[PDB]
């Protein structure tokens, strides 16, 4: 089947026979409500048509004919077969014959969909997905040193402070830390501050977004436009005798055409009606969630040593590609190793208390 | 097939093509008991489905009809394809043209219903799997340091305890290593804490089960309201002379529709009923898990020096979310190495005989 | 279906039965708009042919004929299978017996242009592909050796700048460095140079992409003058009396034959020209790439010593094996090594402030 | 299919179950021109009998009848069905019965063509393959000692010349080099001399070839001689009172029996003159490979020292096995390891330039 | 389709689920003229059957009948199912009903015929596969120590001759080394002095082959004497008031039975002649190989010292299990170790010439 062809096709990964190494493994290029949405607005069309071509209605006819009876079986075929290419309602109101080409059209129409809803997906793949990729990985790679140089080598600030009075040294001893060649990253903060100014990756995630909310918008015409007109009509009477047949003798106005599979159409109409309706609001919400700067972790985050850079990076216009980049990497962050410590340290949520809080909480976190 | 299809679709694992490494090997994520209920309340709508379209009624027609005999073949098949789409029993007693749509659309519902089933999965997989396992697992690496802390480097008790009265050791020396530092853990008494005042998963299982039980009950109302009227009716007078075949000579009131296939969809209005009420009560006990504190094996658990952390964390309200870490925990505890010496200490189920008792128990559990 | 094998015979890598080693793996020798304009030109009919022959429509027959009810019917199935062989409109103004031949070479043409797009792919792949990959392959190679030998060999010119004015150092040092036997590479500056004055690849590039543009063009050519003058036409008037049953008595005329899959033919039309008018633009997009030069990021490129090479050769006919090797390298550049330090030096691009900006981003790019 | 399973028993390779070792990993046994016309000179009958056999026309009869309306459903099913085996034009014009078998031998005719094209295929496989195997990798591993020989035992060189007049003792230092035990090889003089005086795998090359030009101009009296002649004709005029039929009271003559797929058997033989027409020069050119000597790169084979050996042999008759070695070596001598030296001496292209040209190229391209 | 279950069944091999270890990689127990003459003489008849069930002839019925316009479709189809079993031509000539089997039988007897052809392979697996393939590797294992024993012990002899005048020393030193207790192998002259006298595989061998040629033989008894008797008959009359039908009142002698796929069986009937009468001879030259003493290449295998001893055992009747051994080791000798010195001598071809040809040849063959 058709369906079974772009089922791996499309909906799915097409780069490379995979099993290849940390190109995609390990590493999430798409959010989970971005993958649900691409999914649930990519397969639903194709479900759709699946269903049209399905078990449900075992092929048949889509067209059926009142003939005479002096007609043959072969006659009866002819005039039945030659008016589903020819639906015109040659209706007795001059000579109006509106046309039902929305049953015809129907697998065509899902089918242009269904392509059409994949070309956002392809333009993330090919226009950020690599430029975003290696931004992640760059930036994950250096805050892969933010725990044997934020404990291992702050560890002797340990031993300064038990000498002395440790809640004095809490607070009289950091600035020299701070003022540490190493105890700052040399590089992050001027790659953060490039990619504040630069606008690629913002333009690209609405693109995505925006196109998929203009072929909803789109599919909301179509279907209001030319379906919802033919939707309760059944009944056509068609005219076999326009043209060469014109000089016989037989039923001009072979009346009572009969659709069918009009409750399929009828079912399919409102099916893409309800499950994009479903998605209108999630696309704005994706949408909304680039717009609004998030500062729900930031007292954690401004403790650690390499990710004070990230929060303080925190204001200015909310479109920026550092945006994009911190909601890809929150999403990313627990690979592997962030995934024993940064999830720990979620007790700070409510800097006096915060003074003395880490007495026993950062040297416990020790890995032996 | 679609129900093939919907096979590997649904009702299984759909993260990542697999052999990726310890994201699931090794981590079981969902209870036996929700496995069971998601397998036989998501499969079971489609095994009803595909039962309708199996080999068991070698297609034909789900209507048939009884047309005079002037009547051509072709005439009979549009007379008996414009009543599948128009199944209105035009009965004499005004005007109640009754309709059975069910007959039609029992695909369509059981589909429906088949992927409403699927969306308490789906809200378990991607806003409680995340959270649940990075907690999992970091307990789980916290409580794997209970084996050489709780006896190998506790083993100098037995050297103190051999050398004096051994009696009186059991009783006044353990107040030394109950005060040790590393004795007891430095970060599971506020981890817990923390987890005890926050109510996520809670609000997550009790959202998966209720909804399950909502779409029980919809189900319910549908074959109570819907189904159940058409449920002996086998017989209806259809009318082709309904539109543009009024001015004709035939059969104004085509008598005696029949619906072939009226024993499939009896059978299977009696089948999803059994099935769901046989469900009914295992929701309600799975509700009832989270309820109540679970006592039975205590005892054992307070004795080791990690466990009587969550020991002692077993009061307030059960609604927590450290009761939906402790039930996937114990579902998880005994992964490879919880599996020798946790599961043999179940000999202490009845403090003065339990303080000989470890005499010789604990030190013959040694690894080599 | 024929389709289906055609889907792993074309469109796709048929080389090796793969997982061999470093021929294939790691290396991208085809670049992503050629690889869509190849899949989007060469599936494309395919795709078409295969629904032309699809579940859309369920077989039937592409002819229907009205034959007089005296005819039995293999009388009539022979007058209707003996004109979709004879299809000619034998119209009574002489005797203009004008052929409708594209309605049955439909799939023929459909076969044909599809087995005519892919071979430029051929040609690239045995003209092109081996004499690319080893220079792209010796290329990377060579220039690995600019990581080991532009900083780690090249931080001894820290120990001299910093000893004395470091500024002044940043300025009057460098012709030391610039003058060192292994600081300037040997081969790459003879290898670039032979590769300016040869024009191989050139030629093939101009020919794959021009021999699309010529296989496009021929598809208008064919479309616009056999197809849209039997476009609207769907009735013909046959003649079975052209023969041995000349002397007979039934039908001279056969009039009103009807082609029941016009609607297909219209829109594969249609489908046909809309799709290659979409390509029209992105193969002359993909000449104009070859054929202007490009300098936005010669800045940084200029800086290091082995790409200072390429940087310098940037003058002449744009047209030489050089340029095409430089746009296979720039997107083969960043494979595993290139990904961390080149993707990173992306903040120069606004020689004074360029003098000291590396006074600290230089030396923090180090691997440890 | 019977073209599904001839698509993996032929067309490919049929020697073990593949990954077992070097016997195919690595080398190419066949060249790329041989391997295209081996492809599309076995698979095109396969293609064009699929076709005959596909979707295209939904079976169906290849033959069709005007049986008078006296005879019933299996009476007329016995004369269309008696005259598919005797195709035979029961002319007026005494009594010229032309058979049509053809028509019923296309299928037959296309499978015979099939496999006789697979003749060459195995002579080359099971006369040629081992013996040139066997003589391509001892001639690889004997010249893969011409790098670790020709310069890094060489390399001393440079330090006599480094000492005195450097363009002096490129002149006049040589002999002794050339006079050197090790230098020169002792056994590829003797090996290549021993080839050169023998043919036999220029004889299976010969007969490779001249099999597919003798099975071309086969094809081409077939479709000249049986085809070309029933090529328009479409109808013609049967007997079924031949026999045992002949005191009955029907049509003594059932006149107008018609080749419903004439069309197929018409475009089937055009497209299988137009193919091998193609084919019909590349033979030729592959036979014209081989009598013709190679000097285009001989510049820098006879600078090597291992390969001075291959460049004097270079007189005499081109007919040789040497001939057909350095054919299958030159596309296969680029396996893993003179991929990055042999493709770079290049520049040698237009001996006193030459003297001095390896004054900074040659060590250059040492491996570390 | 049963073809396809037996191309996997049979026409392969059918031990072990392979990927075991050394039992079959490596080692060739199958000669290449015996596999092709196993799989052309198994597979033909297999193909034979799939082509007359393959789409070329769509089912249909293979029996037709000429039954008066008063039989009605059941009953027609009655007279033409009941003849399909009743094939009995009764002719007028007393009333000589001759049978029509062959016309039914065809299926079977090929199907036979495949299954027959496949007993000399089963024979050759299960009654000389172990015992060959144990000699084979024993030998091979042992011949495998003539390389470190031929010359690197042997190598000594160059210091003596090089020494002394070394044309003197090829003369008068060698009696010491062939008189030594190493240099000659205290086995084999024992092993192959035992098969010598031993006739077990001969025996296998020979009836192998003569299974085969036994076979064809029937085979064309079989073609020579059920066939070429009903080959051009088409018609035959028959009878169906034979029995309980004869007191009725219609047709006696139904005439005019029509067998519609009398051309396959007339295609068959020549391609199951042909295509044997090609393996007629292939087999007697397979008989000729073992009966023939070679000693082609005796010259190069009488100066090793180990194959000496096999070249001094070639005296006698040809007819023993050493045959067969050389057999199968010349196709086998040549592994993945002896390819690179055994395949080099091949200039010896023309002892005073011979006594001084080693002086540089043999020692330039070291592996270093």
């Amino acid at each position: 089947s058709l369906a079974h062809t772009a089922a791996e096709y499309m909906l799915s990964d097409a780069l490379l026979p995979d099993r290849r190494g940390p190109r995609l493994k390990g590493l999430r290029l798409e959010l989970p409500l971005d993958r649900i949405v691409k999914f649930v607005a990519v397969g639903s069309p194709l479900l759709l048509m699946s269903l049209a071509f399905a078990q449900e209605f075992s092929s048949g006819s889509p067209i059926s004919c009142f003939s005479p009876s002096n007609f043959s079986i072969r006659q009866a075929a002819y005039v039945d077969s030659s008016c589903w290419d020819s639906l015109l309602h040659h209706k007795q109101d001059q000579d109006k014959m509106k046309s039902l080409w929305p049953h015809k059209a129907l697998p065509y129409s899902l089918l242009a969909l269904a392509l059409l809803m994949y070309l956002p997906v392809l333009l993330w793949q090919y226009a950020a997905v690599p430029a975003l990729s290696s931004d992640l990985l760059f930036i994950i790679s250096e805050l892969d040193k933010s725990y044997n140089r934020s404990i291992r080598l702050v560890q002797h600030m340990l031993k300064i402070r038990q000498k002395s009075s440790d809640p004095y040294v809490f607070w009289n001893e950091l600035e020299k830390a701070r003022k540490e060649r190493y105890f700052e990253f040399p590089l992050l903060e001027r790659y953060l501050a490039c990619k504040q100014r630069s606008h690629s990756l913002v333009a690209t995630y609405l693109l995505r977004n925006s196109l998929l909310l203009i072929f909803t918008s789109a599919t909301y015409l179509y279907l209001g436009h030319f379906h919802l007109d033919v939707f309760f009509q059944e009944e056509f009477s068609c005219s076999i005798k326009t043209g060469l047949l014109s000089d016989e003798t037989h039923v001009p106005n072979l009346i009572t055409c009969r659709l069918t599979s009009l409750s399929i159409f009828q079912i399919v109409s409102l099916s893409s009606v309800a499950i994009y309706t479903i998605l209108v609001p999630v696309i704005i919400y994706n949408l909304t969630r680039l717009c609004r700067w998030d500062k729900r972790l930031l007292s954690v985050y401004e403790m650690l040593p390499a990710f004070d850079l990230l929060s303080r990076k925190m204001l200015g216009c909310p479109i920026n590609d550092l945006n994009v980049i911190l909601l890809f990497l929150r999403a990313n962050i627990s690979e592997l190793i962030s995934f024993s410590w940064l999830s720990v340290l979620c007790v700070l949520k409510d800097h006096n208390i915060d003074t003395v809080v880490d007495f026993m909480t950062l040297l416990a976190g020790l890995e032996p």
